[PDB]
């Protein structure tokens, strides 16, 4: 498929929900049956990475909480499937016992040789781009680095996911046709792929008719 | 209400072949289309209007005829002109007559044509942070004052109209490092019409969508 980068916005749970009568929790439940079945097939077609960004102010540093605590129960299944996992967003304004919680994570399946499965919290594409641009204001402000240095490529290095295989493939479930502030820079090439279908109804099929969508529109 | 679309104009040389003619016969329907383009989107209201053209000396000639022989009426039709992008290398005369163009219209009122030159979404960020980076080496600023909207500030159009909708003819799903920071938000519409037969209706579907989508989202 020449597919080595695959980003999702998951959306639809709540909605998929109501369809059936249900309450918010249920459509969560499906939602994460479908974040596992997603993974599965990344693995399963040598997909190299594959991000995931859950689309939707007290409760939600909360809501952050309740993520990072259920992102513990998973770890370890995840280790076992041969997965590397990698944590963007904006964990610095998350208490200490979060972030190791996360760095022990990272740390642990940071020698698979599976697919590096990675998860947005906290995430924003201008603040990802503009935390980059403020590691370049310090090397700035040391007396190092000249601002007509300053370069795409050099950026390029800051933002995350830089270690990665660019996108390649950007898929939206849910029916909007919005980046909603996900991945700017990292998607400058990459396919955009939008799709009706809702996240808990996503599924392998649904997730072959992309990257032949993909492949075909090489 | 769309007040700010941008067009990504593909499909001119695809166009061309399908007729089984050269080239050069596309980029002169391209142009029709482009003209086509502004009339409606000047005729409806829209403030402004960012145009794309995709591709993959003979051209920066064509260029000053262009400005030369096409200015006179955008401004009698009141739009004000605006180039996106790295003018830097072209040279001076070519510079000099962008620049005019824009002093010519710059106080319309009526729709502002932004028109990409050599333009690409990550450099559009880049210079951005250049400047900023300037003002951190005359210590005017500290690293962590630098934030989303101090960035926004320096890219490309910050004092337009958020971009409400991109439209994409010719087939392809991508944005191509056209606008990255102004499309955060904006819907995304792709069409396999080629550019050149993109009109008055495939123009108004795009609009309706983003209607109807704005209701549902
Ligand atoms: O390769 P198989 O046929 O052995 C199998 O499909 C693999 O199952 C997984 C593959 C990839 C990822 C997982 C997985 C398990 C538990 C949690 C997560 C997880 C995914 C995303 C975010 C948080 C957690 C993934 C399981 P199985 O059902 O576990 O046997
Ligand atoms: O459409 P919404 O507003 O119901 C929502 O975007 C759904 O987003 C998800 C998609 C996929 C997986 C999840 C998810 C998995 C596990 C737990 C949770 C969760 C737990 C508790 C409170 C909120 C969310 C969410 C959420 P939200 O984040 O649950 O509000
Ligand atoms: O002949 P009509 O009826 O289509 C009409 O002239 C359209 O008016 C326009 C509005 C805005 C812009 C134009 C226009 C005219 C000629 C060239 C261009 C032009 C567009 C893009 C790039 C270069 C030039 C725009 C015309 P009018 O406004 O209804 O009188």
């Amino acid at each position: 498929h020449g597919c080595r980068h695959v980003a999702i916005i998951m959306d639809g749970n709540g909605r998929w929900a109501k369809k059936q009568g249900k309450i918010r929790a249920f459509g969560h439940k499906a939602g994460a049956k479908s974040v596992r079945r997603a993974v599965s097939f990344a693995a399963n077609n040598g997909i190299e990475a594959l991000t995931l960004y859950a689309f939707s102010a007290q409760e939600v540093s909360a809501l952050m909480e309740l993520f990072v605590w259920a992102l513990d129960s998973e770890v370890k299944s995840l280790h076992r499937h041969n997965v590397r996992l990698r944590i963007i967003g904006d964990t610095s304004r998350f208490n200490s016992r979060l972030q190791e919680r996360i760095r022990k994570s990272e740390a642990l399946t940071a020698g698979n040789t599976g697919l590096t499965l990675n998860i947005a919290a906290n995430y924003g594409g201008r603040w990802d781009i503009v935390q980059g641009v403020r590691q370049l204001a310090e090397k700035v402000q040391q007396g190092n680095l000249q601002p007509d240095q300053i370069d795409e490529e050099m950026l390029n290095q800051h933002v995350c996911m830089h270690e990665l295989a660019p996108v390649d493939l950007v898929i939206r479930t849910g029916g909007e046709h919005r980046i909603s502030n996900f991945l700017l820079w990292q998607i400058a090439y990459a396919e955009l792929y939008f799709t009706d279908v809702l996240w808990p109804d996503f599924d392998e099929q649904d997730f072959e008719g992309a990257l032949n969508a993909f492949a075909n529109r090489e």
